[PDB]
């Protein structure tokens, strides 16, 4: 590995766009990748895959009141793993 020249892409080019195709951030992939690191340096025996269903059951006992601390980021971070939706083909 660390060697070999694969686009996935494929086609056009990012001459001088901007942003680039990337995974979404919605309110819970927040919660559940700060809450992730926390609850591994707390909690070592717990590992990812285990912490994933940690994570969902955390996000169930938050409130309006805290949910909408991720949820309100996440217009903002959805913009970077997205740009612009209308009439276009791609």
């Amino acid at each position: 590995g660390s060697s070999g020249s694969s686009g996935k892409p494929s086609q056009e080019g990012g001459k001088g766009g901007s942003e680039k195709p990337k995974r979404p951030v919605s309110a819970m992939f927040i919660f559940s990748e700060e809450k992730r690191r926390q609850l591994q340096e707390e909690r070592p025996e717990l590992s990812e895959s285990e912490l994933t269903r940690l994570l969902a059951r955390m996000w169930n006992d938050l409130s309006e009141k805290k949910k909408a601390k991720y949820k309100a980021r996440e217009a903002a971070l959805k913009a970077q793993s997205e740009r612009k939706s209308g009439p276009s083909s791609g």
